[PDB]
């Protein structure tokens, strides 16, 4: 249950995770958020459930493109998590050539702008928030952990960034691309990991590229483990225990070819 003891234990299984859309236990909704009426981002949309009442105040995630990329690069988490209970924001930045650390300070704003919505902003809990991004989003995530502590779990997907950001200590769910030529993994993803010191997993995905965790790729493989990772450790749902770290056999995959975990969960 966690925070969430309104999806009910028959709904958490590993067929139910792995689909697509909002094939999900919540009906959704968006509503679009302009980039003029947007305070530090270009803009986004909110996607919330209709009929999550029971579950109480929810948690919310912002997610964000990379360089060079908008919106759609990273839109299909929205309704993937917002299905599961989450009031989600996607966004785009203001420009797609803001570098990392732009893209931690906009995924800052695009909370804040949830948590003050006239529309969803009564139904979350400003404690509980989330993060991902793709490519220098990545960078963004893991930079706004070492900033923002109501930030409970963040999900960097190829993750980019070519700076000193600090020590992150929040649940850390990497995705790595195993052929990633634009963030190598040896001197990116792999050391972010390495270097995280809370609770962290990560998963590489076999002969990928920097695309592998964009444009809706690879979307059935990381639903499971992505909504599994925000349920336990921004709502404290050990029902997603099961498919975590230990518990999954995530490298029994053909299609990962790299699997590692520490202190989860």
């Amino acid at each position: 249950g966690s925070h969430m003891d309104c999806i009910a234990d028959s709904k958490i299984t590993a067929v139910a995770l792995s689909d697509t859309r909002d094939n999900g236990p919540f009906s959704i909704r968006t509503k679009r958020i302009s980039r003029q009426s947007a305070k530090g981002f270009g803009g986004g949309t909110i996607h919330y459930p209709t009929n999550a009442s029971g579950c109480g105040l929810l948690g919310a995630i912002a997610v964000v493109p990379g360089y060079v990329s908008y919106e759609n690069s990273i839109k299909w988490w929205g309704p993937r998590l917002a299905s599961w209970g989450f009031v989600v924001i996607t966004i785009n930045t203001n420009s797609i050539y803001d570098d990392p650390d732009s893209r931690a300070a906009q995924l800052n704003a695009a909370l804040d702008n949830m948590i003050a919505d006239d529309t969803v902003g009564s139904m979350i809990d400003p404690k509980r928030l989330g993060a991902i991004g793709w490519s220098m989003g990545g960078g963004g995530a893991l930079k706004l952990a070492t900033e923002r502590s109501t930030v409970r779990a963040i999900m960097p997907l190829a993750p980019y960034h070519d700076k000193s950001y600090g020590e992150v200590k929040t649940p850390t769910l990497v995705i790595a691309c195993e052929d990633d030529r634009i963030a190598e993994t040896k001197k990116y993803a792999n050391a972010f990991y390495k270097n995280a010191i809370g609770p962290k997993m990560k998963v590489e995905v076999n002969n990928g590229s920097h695309f592998c965790p964009s444009y809706r790729f690879n979307e059935i493989l990381l639903s499971k483990p992505g909504i599994a990772w925000m349920q336990r450790y921004i709502n404290n749902d050990t029902r997603f225990d099961k498919f975590l770290c230990a518990n999954e056999n995530y490298s029994k995959s053909p299609r990962i070819s790299a699997y590692d975990y520490k202190d989860c969960p």
